């Protein structure tokens, strides 16, 4: 469990529900 | 269990239920 | 179990439920 | 187990329900 | 189970259960 | 020319000159 | 020129020259 | 040229010069 | 020329010239 | 040229160069 510059996103939306759930 | 820079994911929304899920 | 620079995706929706399910 | 640079998927929606389903 | 740069699928949607299933 | 929910491609690659043109 | 929800790709790469172009 | 909810692409990458393209 | 809710791209990466080009 | 809730884009890197461009 060797992590040199790992776990890498860029620009990200994680865990997440409702992207852009609108107009109900 | 050796990972040098991996898991990338560039631009990403992951772990995620409804995407743009709109007008209901 | 060795990974160098493993596990990319680019530009990537991962685990998700529904993607663009609109106007219900 | 040795991976190198493995798992590259481009652009990608991987573990997906559905996609796209709308006007119900 | 040696995998150099394999696995690798682009502009992929993979394990997807309903593309554009629309208009219900 | 009236298009209701035309011009479909899923999980596609378009418009693309080298696809996996790889180890040179 | 009437188009109603068109023009869809879903986990598109498109207009691209070069897709996993790799190990010169 | 009438566009209700069109130009729809999920999880693209779109006017794209070079994926992936690595180890040089 | 009338856009309702139109050019809708999620996740997305676009107009990039080099996505993950690495280890030169 | 009417545009009501349009242009939208989730998770997004747009007009970009380089993305994950490392180890030189």
């Amino acid at each position: 469990n060797f992590l040199v510059h790992s776990s890498n996103n860029f620009g990200a939306i994680l865990s997440s529900t409702n992207v852009g759930s609108n107009t109900y």
